[PDB]
């Protein structure tokens, strides 16, 4: 008999978390990792925050059971993820219209949405930005839906090119999915305004769309809620809506995997009966939640002095990567590049989106030992005083 | 615009995890959980673990990043998974045949088999036993594969029938999947003998079958190694088969997702291959495992002294087990059934398949607040010393 496995096609690497075991394998003295958005201290750790220490001491001292979490996780976990995404005291929350499952990080969070939408709904389309985060469409797909691209970026003037925005989602249909990024756009950092986010949400309105937010990076554009502003200005108006949220960065809990998936629909009799299909397709993929990260989050979230630290602690990660994007852009200058960075202090979040291209990116790797994603995007948050100068004679040297 | 929402059907909450909330809000002090399969202690409590406690004290103390662990988890997780499953100096591991993925639980390992298989091979249905755990179709089927059942277990006289099973899966091609339960068979506690695995493997080999193995309780019928001699003998002979294993129950880590999908070929080239594609499908579904749960595991098992202190853990918690399953069959005849419940003896594992009907099971909940699973199912490792008598009075109650 033939082997089941004969005729797999190999997939190739992933080309944000491939970088890891690229970066691991370069011999080259000097080599400095910018890849996968995570935030780096002034001394090169990639840290544990204190205020999850805390919390993760106190676990440690007070659990007494690791039975199963329901399929929807922490209850508490959730009503402080309600509360951070619509503000305390939110009609939507209020009036009950809202329903959180702790899922296994925001990508979690996304596919148990794509489950959830292609087995009990007629969603066949999901329209993402052009550029976006790549597995977006490798989640989407994963559920058999289609996923279309929308214009985004200007790419020419270093902003949002807000009419092809308008324009190129003229064909997204009522009752397909629009995906939103909360804040800090990946991989452009460039966010719509409050007025354009208002905009969007009338015409989202209008046409009948479903929004679905991907929101990984909450305070890392301006702080916890002027960054939700966006996707509270959807849900002022809104009668249904997804938020896929992740706590990967702005806890510093990547690989504890804390995310939740929120469904908006017009009342609690709706969003019930639709989160109990939501907790069914959660049962089918992974059973239920990781307990570790989500309980540090809610030991956090639901305690004052302990949720003052880590919101002191955010606030610091956003005033260093601010400072870097800074030292970045004056560095590149003083090491003789030409082309005008400045547009990089104007992004939000993590990643400075350079424009270099895919082989100025691979010229970096090969030549240099700099470890940058293809698309250009590279980890400002990873950046340092002592890697910034040599970090840029490289660049200086592809441009 | 009609709401994407409007016409979801409810879907019913689980038949085992919803009796979690059932049980909690229920106000007779006297209630009784035999639901869900975990270890209870003679005090009532389902408790952590001393070697867990110990190794997640280590890791407080001396994690220093929260950093993306790779698409397949952490190194020395899968090595030491690959030693418990294969044994230390097999074959398949000195030919480089396993690859293992660190996943969220024995669940995440079974949807991440199906979505691989479903998306890089021509398999289209999947062979389960009558009975089986009830979440083997809803993973099958939530990964677009069939769901096929196979004749096991002889409900009058409490027995495997094997010649039933062989006659049965003569229906299954070259190509499909047949799912075995390397031990501790749920629910029915009943395993096939040395000899039964090894006329399995061979007929498996000679009708071209892709074996999955679904390894929940290794270290709960008769001893680790002991546990696995059916798998093992299934990799004696096989080009390929997969194990979906669980870390929930043999190391008391259910709410924190530790399990692992291992995937094995004809050879070096050919698995890598498969587990290219592997790795794709995680990435598109949960994005990469949670740490916290595996690296308790990885700490245990590669440590000696750690491990000797958890393989100690392991035996008590089975033997009492099995003094639960001994006081249970007497203490049902001292209550005043009549019947033979000898058979109760010869089950392997955590349960009971008791006999009872759907509307023996509904009357325990509702006149006598004990919870056991509709199929009549019933957790012995949920039994104590103190609960016995009552439990047991109960069953009599609705015979
Ligand atoms: C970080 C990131 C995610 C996924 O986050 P996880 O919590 O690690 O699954 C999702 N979307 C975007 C846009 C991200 O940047
Ligand atoms: C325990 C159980 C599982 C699920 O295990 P998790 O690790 O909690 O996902 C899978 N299969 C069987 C047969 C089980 O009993």
């Amino acid at each position: 008999h033939v082997g089941t496995f004969e005729n797999i096609t190999a997939a190739p690497a992933d080309p944000i978390l491939g970088l890891a075991d690229l970066f691991r394998a370069d011999e080259r003295p000097g080599k400095i990792n910018l890849g996968i958005g995570a935030y780096i201290d002034e001394t090169g750790k990639f840290p544990v925050l204190t205020s999850v220490k805390k919390a993760e001491q106190y676990l440690l001292e007070n659990e007494t059971t690791k039975s199963y979490l329901g399929i929807d996780g922490i209850p508490e976990f959730g009503r402080c993820t309600q509360e951070l995404l619509f503000g305390k005291g939110s009609a939507l929350i209020n009036d009950k219209r809202a329903r959180t499952a702790q899922t296994p990080g925001g990508t979690g969070a996304l596919r148990v949405a794509a489950d959830f939408l292609a087995k009990n709904t007629s969603v066949k389309r999901v329209w993402v930005s052009n550029p976006s985060w790549p597995n977006h469409k490798s989640v989407f797909n994963s559920a058999g839906l289609e996923v279309r691209e929308y214009a985004y970026y200007d790419a020419e003037n270093h902003t949002l090119d807000f009419d092809a925005l308008i324009n190129s989602l003229n064909e997204a249909q009522a009752g397909d999915v629009v995906l939103f990024h909360g804040c800090c756009h990946n991989p452009t950092g460039i966010d719509p305004t409050l007025e354009q986010w208002q905009t969007l949400a009338q015409l989202s309105v209008e046409k009948g769309w479903l929004p679905l937010f991907d929101f990984a990076y909450q305070g890392f554009a301006r702080g916890l809620e002027e960054d939700a502003e966006g996707l509270r200005a959807f849900a002022a108006m809104h009668k249904e809506l997804i938020v896929a949220s992740s706590y990967s960065k702005n806890f510093g809990l990547y690989n504890e995997r804390v995310g939740a998936c929120t469904l908006v629909a017009a009342d609690s009799e709706t969003v019930d009966r639709a989160f109990s299909q939501m907790k069914a397709a959660i049962r089918a993929n992974y059973s239920n939640p990781p307990a570790h990260g989500a309980s540090v989050v809610a030991t956090i979230l639901s305690n004052d002095a302990l949720r003052a630290i880590w919101e002191q602690e955010l606030t610091d990660m956003r005033q260093r990567i601010q400072r870097m994007r800074q030292l970045f852009v004056n560095t590149l200058q003083e090491k003789g590049a030409n082309r005008d960075f400045s547009f990089i202090i104007k992004q939000n979040g993590m990643f400075s989106f350079s424009g270099l291209t895919k082989e100025q990116v691979l010229r970096l790797r090969e030549e240099f030992g700099v470890y940058a994603v293809a698309s250009g995007r590279v980890n400002v948050a990873g950046m340092t005083p002592d890697n910034m100068a040599p970090l840029c004679e490289a660049i200086v040297a592809v441009l």
